[PDB]
């Protein structure tokens, strides 16, 4: 977990968003239950799906970003194809998640 | 500081006690470390004045994990809706708009 990237201003979001086919933000806080349980999930899928970056962004940390997307819930996992934000699962919700990403 | 006055959650008994003594409720599930759940507090205080037929109650996540767990509560900050005796329905997320939605509908 600790080995994805940390979003942590508006210009690596946007760059990230233009250089990346297929992408997922993890949008977490630090101290999140729920946050927390999804990190093992995420290194699975990370493994899983080589194709696509897996980034995360700290919803205080970075409340900027958060609006960009409408992230109003935590953890919150944005899913972004070809510079559209195409999904969100909202929640610990291991299965909505890998289905979501496996669809990329 | 009303917030501090609302009646918490803290077992399974007080959570069934909660949906069978009230006709129209709703359950702030929150977390001490929760942003954006700290946000919805104003928000929370003025729906507590304007419905005054609806029993709001919170409960703290980490402190009661079987209510949280009973309720599939996934992403805080969450609102779980409650009308005649069973649970109806979630507002997910620091939307207040959409939970005043909720609310006005019970």
């Amino acid at each position: 977990y600790t080995s994805i990237t940390k979003l942590t201003n508006l210009t690596e979001f946007r760059n990230l968003i233009k250089q990346n086919d297929k992408l997922v933000i993890d949008f977490y806080a630090t101290w999140c239950g729920p946050c927390k349980m999804m990190q093992p999930h995420l290194t699975k899928l990370i493994q899983a799906y080589p194709d696509v970056r897996f980034v995360k962004c700290d919803v205080d940390e970075s409340p900027d970003i958060a609006k960009e997307c409408e992230v109003t819930a935590m953890p919150t996992f944005v899913l972004g194809k070809d510079g559209q934000l195409i999904g969100k699962i909202i929640g610990a919700n291991p299965t909505a998640l890998e289905k979501g990403i496996k669809d990329l």
